[PDB]
């Protein structure tokens, strides 16, 4: 067998397809981008673990993840490390979403997935990022949202030279990639509701100098 760091990905990879990804959520005004993002690279490595796919509890992450700040930011390698030390992670059904930090509502009861650890993408290496969707599957990241061209995206390709990519304000998911009329791009998964962008996803230029910082936070869980 041929590990991951080596030879030849695909061309194009959308794991919408293949039923790896949940549904897009709306994290409402909770500034909890960190545990929608976690629990979408968790949801895609249950997929291929079990081959049953269940929507997970991001609200399991902001009261329970106390690395992490709630609602105001985190970190999405702290909740890894969380589901790995609890033992477990509980369902979104059993753990309902409700915007706000609450208290650690555990209960082993309605686990849904475990994890072993996470692995870091190499900084700003889209290559690695891209071998990385490609063989592991979505990948967590984080980017600059904080621009007006990114909050009112609705077509097409995404890409700003204005981005910053040392300002990393926003988590999403990585559930592939491709190429759309010339212009390379990321599958992007948000968490600001259906109605976002294009049904909630965005296309973010790929292998344009790693725009608005799309590798340099990289990570996926391990199951
Ligand atoms: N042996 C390897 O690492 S090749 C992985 C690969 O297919 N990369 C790519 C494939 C197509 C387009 C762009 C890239 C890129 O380098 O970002």
């Amino acid at each position: 067998y041929i590990p991951e760091w080596e030879g030849r990905a695909p061309d194009s990879v959308d794991y919408r397809k293949k039923g790896y990804v949940t549904p897009v959520k709306n994290q409402g005004q909770c500034g909890s981008s960190w545990a929608f993002s976690s629990v979408g690279a968790l949801e895609g490595q249950l997929k291929k673990k079990t081959g049953k796919l269940l929507n997970l509890s991001p609200q399991n992450l902001v009261d329970c993840v106390s690395e992490n700040d709630g609602c105001g930011g985190g970190y999405m390698t702290n909740a890894f490390q969380y589901v790995q030390k609890n033992r477990g992670i509980d369902s979104e059904d059993a753990y309902p979403y409700v915007g706000q930090e609450e208290s650690c509502m555990y209960n082993p009861t309605g686990k849904a997935a475990k994890c072993r650890g996470y692995r870091e993408i190499p900084e700003g290496n889209e290559k690695a990022l891209k071998r990385a969707v490609a063989r592991v599957g979505p990948v967590s990241v984080a980017i600059d949202a904080s621009l007006t061209s990114f909050q009112f995206y609705s077509k097409g390709v995404y890409y700003d030279e204005s981005c910053n990519s040392d300002n990393l304000n926003h988590a999403v998911l990585a559930v592939g990639y491709g190429i759309q009329k010339g212009n390379k791009h990321w599958i992007i998964k948000n968490s600001w509701g259906e109605n976002w962008g294009n049904k909630g996803y965005i296309l973010m230029a790929r292998n344009k100098n790693n725009a608005c910082g799309i590798a340099n936070l990289a990570s996926f869980p391990k199951m």
